[PDB]
């Protein structure tokens, strides 16, 4: 019977190690790295208990209780992490569910700082079993979503670097350019991962499940219905457990369905060739971002069985899923150049159509146009990534951001300032990643991405509300976030902000940042100069930040720092007080 058995004789002992690191410092994101590893051994050898008797150790009990078991076996939590001791008094199937409420999606922690090259290469060369325990529990519990088996598939890219870089020339110009790489995959990994999780669990499994048909039929053209539908349901139950903290089932699940496509490519991909040679990790993730498949021709143009058909009433009527499931994949495998989101919010239209038409007299006469006007929905999105990103072009990464901080800051000013940073910064990085496909594929890159940040803004904003605006994009339709958000003009209610001084007056600790850190500094000080003068002039801004600017250069190369930041801190906060007013 035993489920650990199952799930270690399943995914092997070294997966098996590395995901229950990942439960661990998912569910207990503020505990050392030196207490979770005992929770691995523990649990470990557990497993390896199971594995000689299926009657022999616990091994009756579910996965989720057996995680229950060890956390509360230390009461050191009460002290630290004793807000939720609330949840070890409690009993399943409901104590699992306290546990997974206080996921932090943004822990009070310092950031992840990357050593030296010497010194990190050094740590990996002592102890390379050690070295990758710490990156999982460090990613993990900063990213309580990340999809646990892409995180296992990142250690070993990670390992392949150090491999590469450690015994070089220079270790530095090797490691370093390879890491930032590796380090923005795995942030956008981070990102998407956190999309599912929110439509899943914020909007139900239906709404995951139609954005997966249409990815899917866009990726998969030439794959039938019954097919992409398989793999759908399959990929629902893969996310909704990494999703709900069961990853050892999830990356078993994950495994199945890698197989299943593989021993099924011939009908679903010619690209598929690609993944299936390779080891598990690699063959999941390669399939996880494979290029779409090209469009079968000859296929029906998609009124025929849409518009004409007599039975488009009864179709819809009689078996609604599967009839919409149908346009969806029809019109999506038709349609690569459009985003997710458009080819969803097109089936809520056409939907919304037929409910409406159905219930008339002649609905045909009433719904003979529903593909004709789709037209309007499919530009205001074309338009937008356009005009974007000629800005983008125009003002370059930095100056984008800027723009962007104004807008977003003008258009939400209740939220905090270090959302609106990360916010948009992650806005201009769209531009830099997109802004140079040709048109055509623009719009899936640019729409699809602004989903991921979009839904970043509501994850932390759910946590700590405070905008009425927010909320609103955040909780009506998932599909409808980026439109709901472009729509939305300087909110002319808010009350300035008091001038306040240490949001503006600057320290010597700030001279060992590198550039791309006071970048953040400038750009933390342009948040804060928006949120008290909100009618600022984009010159008037300009001309504070040159002053910072200035402010910085010169302090930073004085040999008492503390005392030309005396002398010239406070010479800022009273020419910024006169250029603002
Ligand atoms: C949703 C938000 C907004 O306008 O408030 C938005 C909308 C569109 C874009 C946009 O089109 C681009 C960003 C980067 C390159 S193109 C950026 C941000």
């Amino acid at each position: 019977k035993s489920e650990i058995a199952h799930r270690f004789n399943d995914v092997g002992e070294e997966h098996f190690i590395g995901l229950v690191l990942i439960t661990f410092s998912q569910y207990l994101q503020k505990c050392p790295y030196e207490e979770h590893a005992k929770l691995v051994k523990e649990v470990t050898d557990l497993a390896k208990a199971c594995v000689a008797d299926e009657s022999a150790a616990n091994c009756d009990k579910s996965l989720h209780d057996i995680f229950g078991d060890k956390i509360c076996a230390l009461p050191s939590l009460r002290d630290t992490y004793g807000d939720v001791a609330d949840c070890c008094e409690k009993k399943e199937p409901e104590r699992n569910e306290c546990f997974l409420h206080h996921k932090d999606d943004k822990p009070d922690l310092p950031p992840f700082a990357r050593p030296e090259a010497d010194v990190l290469c050094k740590a990996f060369h002592d102890d390379e079993k050690a070295f990758f325990g710490h990156y999982l529990y460090e990613v993990a519990r900063r990213h309580p979503y990340f999809y646990a088996p892409e995180l296992l598939y990142y250690a070993q890219k990670y390992k392949a670097i150090l491999t590469e870089c450690c015994e070089a020339a220079d270790k530095g110009a090797c490691l370093t350019p390879k890491l930032d790489a590796l380090k923005e995959k795995a942030l956008i990994s981070a990102a998407q991962e956190r999309l599912r999780c929110a439509s899943i669990q914020k909007f139900g499994d239906r709404a995951y499940k139609a954005w997966a048909l249409v990815r899917l039929s866009q990726r998969f053209p030439k794959a039938d219905f019954t097919d992409i539908s398989k793999i759908v349901t399959d990929l629902t139950k893969v996310h909704k457990e990494c999703c709900h903290g069961d990853l050892l089932e999830c990356a078993d699940d994950r495994a199945d369905l890698a197989k299943y496509m593989c021993e099924h490519q011939e009908t679903i991909s010619s690209h598929l060739k690609e993944c299936c040679d390779k080891p598990i990790l690699e063959k999941a993730h390669c399939i996880y971002g494979l290029h779409n498949d090209e469009t079968p021709a000859g296929l029906p143009a998609v009124a025929e069985e849409f518009v004409e058909d007599k039975d488009v009433c009864k179709n819809y009527e009689e078996a609604k899923d599967l009839f919409l499931g149908k346009f969806l994949y029809e019109y999506s495998r038709r349609h690569p150049d459009y985003s997710v989101v458009l080819l969803l919010r097109l089936g809520k239209a056409y939907e919304a159509t037929l409910k409406k038409c159905c219930a008339t007299d002649d609905p045909h006469a009433c719904y003979a146009k529903v593909l004709d006007e789709f037209q309007p929905l499919v530009d205001e999105p074309k338009n937008l990534v356009k005009q974007n990103c000629e800005l983008y072009e125009q003002l370059g990464d930095y100056n984008f951001q800027n723009a962007l901080l104004v807008r977003y800051t003008k258009k939400v000013p209740q939220v905090s300032t270090p959302t609106l940073v990360e916010i948009s910064r992650s806005l201009g990085k769209v531009g830099s990643k997109c802004c140079k496909h040709p048109e055509a594929e623009r719009l899936p890159c640019v729409e699809d991405y602004l989903s991921v940040v979009l839904n970043r803004l509501c994850v932390l904003h759910e946590k700590t509300p405070v905008s009425e605006k927010v909320t609103k994009c955040c909780s009506e339709s998932l599909v409808d976030r980026r439109p709901c958000f472009s729509a939305l003009g300087p909110d002319e209610t808010y009350v300035p902000k008091e001038f306040n001084a240490e949001t503006f007056t600057f320290h010597a600790d700030i001279c060992t940042l590198p550039e791309t850190e006071r970048k953040i500094k400038k750009q933390t000080a342009l948040v804060e100069l928006v949120k008290h003068k909100p009618h600022a002039t984009n010159d008037q801004l300009k001309t504070v930040v040159g002053e910072f600017t200035a402010l910085l250069d010169k302090c930073c190369s004085a040999e008492d720092k503390e005392a030309c930041f005396a002398v010239e801190g406070p010479k800022l906060v009273e020419s910024s007080k006169a250029t603002l007013g």
